[PDB]
C-alpha cells in the first residue's frame, strides 16, 4: 500500500494532513519518503535511481515540512519526483529536493536544476561538477556553507 499512484502531481491529502501533523512526527520520510521511492522505480524514463532518491528521503526529514502546513510545498516534492523523474532519475530528485528545503529564494535551487538540464541530454553523464561552484552561490544566496559539496559521492 505505498507504490506508484498516477500522482504525476497530486496524491492523498498527505500534503496537508501528513505535513501539518508533522509537528508530531518529524519523520517526513515516512509517508513522503515511501512516496519518493514510488517514483525511483516509476521513473518510466531510461535510467532509474536508488541511492539518489534515498538521499532525497533524508531531505524529507528536513523538507519544508518544517513549517507543518504548506501542503502545496509537500506535493511539490512528490509531484516533481513523479513527473520530473522521467528524465534524471538520480539527478532529478537530487537537486529538486534542494528547492523544497532551500526555497530561501527559488532560482538558486533551480539553477542546479539547470545543470541537471545537461543531464536531460545526459540523465547519467553530466552534473555533479558545477554543484561545487553552485553550492557557493546556493549556500550564500540561501544561507549554507559557501561552496563545499559537489555531490560526486
Amino acid at each position: 500500500m505505498s507504490f506508484f499512484d498516477k500522482v504525476k502531481g497530486a496524491l492523498t491529502s498527505g500534503r496537508e494532513e501528513l505535513t501539518r501533523q508533522v509537528g508530531r512526527y518529524k519523520n517526513k520520510k515516512f509517508m513522503q519518503g515511501t512516496v519518493a521511492v514510488c517514483a525511483r522505480i516509476a521513473v518510466a524514463s531510461d535510467g532509474v535511481s536508488s541511492e539518489e532518491k534515498q538521499k532525497m528521503i533524508g531531505f524529507l526529514r528536513s523538507s519544508e515540512e518544517l513549517k507543518v502546513f504548506d501542503t502545496a510545498e509537500v506535493i511539490e516534492f512528490f509531484n516533481k519526483l513523479v513527473t520530473s523523474f522521467d528524465f534524471d532519475l538520480e539527478i532529478g530528485k537530487g537537486e529538486t529536493m534542494k528547492y523544497i528545503l532551500a526555497l530561501k529564494d527559488q532560482p538558486e535551487a533551480a539553477q542546479l536544476a539547470l545543470r541537471v538540464g545537461i543531464a536531460v541530454a545526459k540523465s547519467d553523464g553530466n552534473f555533479d561538477d558545477d554543484e561545487k561552484s553552485a553550492v557557493r552561490e546556493i549556500a550564500r544566496s540561501l544561507g549554507f556553507d559557501p561552496a563545499e559539496f559537489g555531490l560526486l559521492e
